[PDB]
């Protein structure tokens, strides 16, 4: 129900390390990576470009294993 996920606050280019201004928290469906993990995502890279408003799903962040 009120599960918030990490949403791309801007376009995240491929092979670019995540910084805190790149991601917001939002209740979206389907649910993606929990918003609690944003500190943890800082500096991991994405393996595809993530357009603005896309929910970051587990399979897009290299090294993400929760």
């Amino acid at each position: 129900a009120n599960q918030a996920s990490v949403v791309a606050n801007q376009l995240i280019p491929i092979s670019t390390a995540l910084t805190l201004v790149m991601m917001r928290s939002e209740v979206v469906t389907p649910v993606g990576i929990p918003a609690e993990d944003i500190p943890r995502l800082v500096s991991m890279t994405v393996n595809r470009a993530v357009p603005l408003g896309t929910t970051l799903m587990p399979d897009m962040v290299k090294g993400y294993a929760a």
